[PDB]
């Protein structure tokens, strides 16, 4: 299982908006890709979690990759955190 590190640099704090992209374009690969937030992993599949991860601003999130595009999943997860703005 390969994962990835973020900060969060928005004061939008990763939404709704963002966690699906990510959210989709997590699951949408095929790989079970998790979210994590300071120890407080979710499911990187549901916004709920994503959206209730409280990924405010200067905090430093996390997502995870366990199939056969994992390390591609976290390729695109990273870009689409960079691509909305919402770290780095």
């Amino acid at each position: 299982m390969e994962q990835n590190s973020y900060v969060i640099i928005d004061e939008t704090g990763i939404h709704a908006r963002p966690a699906t992209m990510l959210v989709q374009t997590a699951s949408k690969f095929d790989s079970d890709i998790q979210l994590e937030y300071n120890g407080k992993k979710v499911n990187l599949k549901s916004i709920m979690g994503v959206m209730s991860l409280g990924v405010g601003k200067d905090a430093e999130i996390t997502i995870y990759a366990d199939g056969s595009d994992e390390s591609d999943a976290i390729q695109a997860i990273s870009d689409v955190l960079s691509k909305e703005g919402l770290t780095k």
